[PDB]
């Protein structure tokens, strides 16, 4: 029976048509996977050699295509171009990182473990792993889930969201050039696709995406082997003693990809003595910050009004906002402003909700062992900042932060080496760094009698 | 409180009278180990493994009390037992000593004018959850890289076998301190509600059905699981001389009620009929009630006749039941050799978790690996084989966290052991145990 379910998507910037997709339904998430698998025998065979000089190819090919995965990533995002050309940069690098990464592991040592016997552990791949990435970092997303999961040896089923299938068919495209048919396969649909996909015979899923979400493919997912990453609700500790350009850094952290990202700084907390210093000069910084110029739009209509939702239920008696200024013709996107909300309870629906937009809130506490109270108040758990000139102070309260980033004197900084994954209800997921690659593949012990 | 009247699975006796925890009961033991989880979390590692070393050598100090423990609702002869109380300790002292030597992502300028560096930090309060087949070592398993790793934790022992998993409890409290490691008796109920109490991560060994229900309850604890095997022994005509005897001998240690136990004997057909001979004479050689214990309890005994019953075998080969005067009321159960039957035989699919083996024959070593490698459950294999080139390519190729080559059974605490498929993705044993309990922190300063 004839049958294609359509989406037609809109640019955020605008509102208009930008282009026409089918979705894929079971049949095309069942053939996607049986590809994945066929691929898989000769792709694991490769020796590490070969794999990472495939590998390498893969990200030389998108940095040599750049130009059009940019435009391909904004597209569905609205990201400004230097933020989605750092992106391409970003991307490429990781593919490399984890290219040599792959070539230089450890395992337990062999040798005479047990009388008698010769004993070795080898690391092998899980087989086909579903990777299912949010419209917030569509490209980068991708890159932090495939770039381990094709390093280890597996083949990918890869599921982008709905309004951004752009750069992920890139990607399945320039893969078949450099790693081969099949080992990576893109799957364009909306949520019920990816239900289709933990369903469907892949070894492990790796999500990342809202906790609601998450909640749910835990269930799904029966016995294959899950990787989590869910939202964050960052805290940033302002100490008295903040260097100058604190208010500067945290609010372009907080406008960067218009505030839509899991680890950007939300809840301020300072002292009692630098709680009116921190709202006005956040208020100052932010306002020079003007949404459509600045930064660009939030990715669709239903974050905009989520945003609006928030704002409206907030008891905040502080309330600062910066302007608003769509270019011309742009006025059917999804824009909204930077604000800074202060004055407000512990509970407010500000800080305990994941705004996922730039959108600062401003709490004082009494001494540093209560902003760490507030700080580590939250059930999510991702990232978190210090700001402050004090060695043993700021040091101390970033090895008691509860995340599995803390930066101190800056925020939302990373790099390929350096892993970042949360506690608490953020998902237990290791994104970067060689601690990513275990997650993909399994140790096997040889032991042989002699 | 309900209270568990548990029997000797040696008599069908009544032998102890426990408390079996309910809600209250599980709330407060998961409030103890919080309690105590930031003075543990403080110790330093030098601190934190002369705790553990303590522990270690207070239970091999107290190691004929374990025994007699161990062997109260299990049955196990005098000499596992006390090869397993030796096992547990030095799995503690092999994770005192792989705390301090941990690693991470090497520090320094990753980002321009940025120093960075890596800590690891632990989960908070786990949740054990083990089964009756090695009461001991199974919490050793468990409790040894969590607690290493900083976390406290609640340990649910089986309702058949909890007598150990208390003097855990009371030992670590003299050695790591009050409400380190707190231990919860009870049935499945209880471990359903300490899945869905206030802590931070589960780790559970048992049986598929209930890592099913584990994963859907668990929500976004951190979650390992540990699930059944159904172990192949791919056996070529070069084998050397022992090998029925040792098949056999690992197949009613414990009596077969071990998750890497042999259980799928895949030969040539040059091989068969010498491989169902030889393993049935060895097999006759051990007496159910002599040479290996009873099955843990009645449910067992039950499930063993179930499949055996429907299994379609041609060839059954039944070894001597001789329970002791005495002991006619245990759940005794033989040891069988079953041969000639089809690929999907339930004796094949099915975990039998008793010490019988299946004999099944292939063309060649491709067909005997697409045997071994056919089950949804891929944890531990053997090859039996004198080529070097042979056996070792069938090692690389075998789904399996353990391949053993000219032997079976044989574990060590640096060496790691886990599953694929539908065994669950856990690993327990070697250094790399000590992730599953632990967080990486970036730290990033800005210079
Ligand atoms: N922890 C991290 O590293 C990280 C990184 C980026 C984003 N995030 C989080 O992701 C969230 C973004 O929200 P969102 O609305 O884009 O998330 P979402 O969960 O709605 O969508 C994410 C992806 O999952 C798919 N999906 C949704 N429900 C599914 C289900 N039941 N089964 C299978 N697939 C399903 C969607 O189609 C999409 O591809 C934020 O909470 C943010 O913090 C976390
Ligand atoms: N390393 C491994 O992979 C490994 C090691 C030993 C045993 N096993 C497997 O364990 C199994 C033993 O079977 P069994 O019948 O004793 O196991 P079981 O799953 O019935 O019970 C195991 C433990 O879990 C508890 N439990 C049971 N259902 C639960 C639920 N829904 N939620 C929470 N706790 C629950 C029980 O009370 C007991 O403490 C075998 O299949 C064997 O292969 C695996």
């Amino acid at each position: 029976m004839e049958d294609t379910q359509v989406a037609v998507l809109t640019d955020p910037r605008t509102g208009r048509e930008r282009r026409r997709i089918a979705l894929a339904g079971e049949p095309e998430v069942t053939a996607a996977v049986a590809e994945a698998r066929g691929a898989g025998s000769a792709w694991a065979a490769l020796t590490p050699r070969l794999r990472a000089r495939c590998l390498l190819r893969f990200a030389d090919l998108i940095e040599e295509r750049s130009a059009q995965y940019v435009v391909a990533e904004r597209s569905g995002t609205g990201k400004p171009a230097a933020e989605a050309a750092g992106e391409v940069e970003s991307c490429a690098d990781l593919l490399r990182f984890y290219a040599g990464a792959l070539r230089a592991g450890t395992a337990p040592a062999a040798g005479r473990l047990l009388p008698g016997r010769e004993s070795w552990v080898r690391w092998e791949p899980l087989g086909v792993v579903a990777a299912i990435v949010p419209w917030n970092y569509p490209l980068m997303m991708a890159a932090w889930r495939i770039g381990p999961a094709l390093a280890a040896g597996n083949t990918v089923v890869l599921k982008p969201a709905l309004t951004t299938p752009d750069t992920a068919l890139l990607l399945a495209r320039d893969a078949a050039e450099t790693l081969g048919p099949g080992v990576l396969v893109t799957v364009p649909g909306d949520r019920d696709t990816g239900r289709l996909l933990v369903e469907s015979a892949v070894d492990a899923v790796a999500f990342t995406g809202s906790e609601a979400a998450g909640r749910d493919i835990v269930g799904r997912a029966g016995l294959r082997r899950l990787s989590l990453e869910l939202g964050g609700n960052c805290p940033a500790v302002v100490l008295p003693d903040a260097p100058p350009d604190t208010y500067e850094a945290l609010v372009r952290a907080a406008t960067y990809n218009a505030g839509q990202s899991c680890a950007s700084p939300s809840r301020v907390i300072t002292l009692r003595e630098n709680y009116q210093q921190a709202v006005e000069g956040l208020a100052k910084a932010m306002h020079a910050r003007r949404a459509g110029v600045d930064f660009g739009p939030l990715n669709n209509a239903d974050q905009a009004a989520r945003y609006d939702r928030i704002v409206a239920r907030s008891g905040a008696g502080i309330e600062h906002v910066a302007p608003l200024a769509p270019p011309p013709g742009e006025e059917g996107g999804h824009w909204r402003p930077g604000r800074i909300l202060a004055d407000l309870p512990a509970d407010d629906p500000a800080v305990c909700e994941e705004v996922f937009a730039p959108v600062l809130t401003v709490q004082a506490a009494d001494d540093p062992a209560e902003a760490l109270a507030l700080a580590n108040g939250m059930p999510q758990a991702l990232a978190a900042s210090v700001w402050g000139s004090r060695t043993d102070a700021v040091l101390e309260l970033a090895g008691e932060l509860n995340a599995g980033e803390v930066w101190v004197n800056c925020h939302l900084e990373q790099t390929a080496e350096l892993p970042h994954g949360g506690r608490g209800t953020s998902g237990h997921g290791t994104d970067m760094s060689v601690l990513a690659l275990t997650e993909y593949q399994r140790p096997k012990t040889v032991t042989v009698r002699l």
